């Protein structure tokens, strides 16, 4: 089994984003204040990591996928899940 | 062995909370300041993330404790750790 | 294989720093705004977190590196990474 998560929120409400890795799999549950439900971000991997920022009122989220020694970057801009330009020699 | 940490702070002095996963325990550890010492959490789990926010000066923390595929969530509001309304289907 | 990292970020940039346990290592990998490098950080463990947060214009980073059941705290400070007086008895 074993799942491992992530969890990044901002403001005051708050927004709330969690990360579950399971089984090569990356989901995410999203709290704006009333209720869970399910996020867009489905990428693979077996590891996860997220931080996110505020610039004014539009938050932009980072999650770090990784799978075996590789990790991919994927990026919340307010329109849709994008592949960022981080990249590391591991 | 082999423990996994997660780590939140908020403020300026800051305030720190370190929480460790060990042999199916999560465990808290406390900065305010001046000196660690172990604070008021303690539940099951294998796994753990968490975030944090200021409304004002009080804190909100949320924990998320993973046993396998389940993850349940913590609260801490100013007055004591309740089980929060997190679910993921896992 | 199997890496795990960490990730925090400041400011409006923003700055990110991502934290990667790869082997009993963990590196650090940096974005200021333009093009991803490798940061100062080098320090022994399997399992890493890691918080941040600003006095004002001036970051702080704590990092929480383990090993077995043993974790070190690493301090930035603006001048070089320290080791913390954090101490856990897992
Ligand atoms: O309101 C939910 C949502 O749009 O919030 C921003 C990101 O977390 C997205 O993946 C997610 O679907
Ligand atoms: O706009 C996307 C991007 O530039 O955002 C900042 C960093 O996360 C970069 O890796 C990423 O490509
Ligand atoms: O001052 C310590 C404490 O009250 O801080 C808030 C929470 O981290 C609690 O679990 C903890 O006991
Ligand atoms: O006051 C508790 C609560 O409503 O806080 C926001 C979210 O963490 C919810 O899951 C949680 O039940
Ligand atoms: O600009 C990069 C750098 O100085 O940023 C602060 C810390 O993350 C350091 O480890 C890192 O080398
Ligand atoms: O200046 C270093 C220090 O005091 O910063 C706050 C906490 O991270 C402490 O464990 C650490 O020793």
């Amino acid at each position: 089994s074993s799942v491992q998560t992530a969890a990044t929120s901002w403001g005051t409400v708050p927004s709330i984003r969690v990360y579950t890795a399971n089984n090569g799999k990356i989901t995410e549950r999203c709290w704006d204040g009333k209720g869970w439900y399910t996020g867009a971000f489905n990428e693979p991997g077996d590891n996860v990591s997220v931080t996110s920022w505020l610039v004014g009122s539009a938050i932009h989220i980072r999650v770090y996928a990784s799978t075996g020694t590789t990790t991919t970057e994927w990026c919340w801009d307010g329109n849709g899940w994008t592949k960022g330009a981080y990249t590391a020699t591991n």
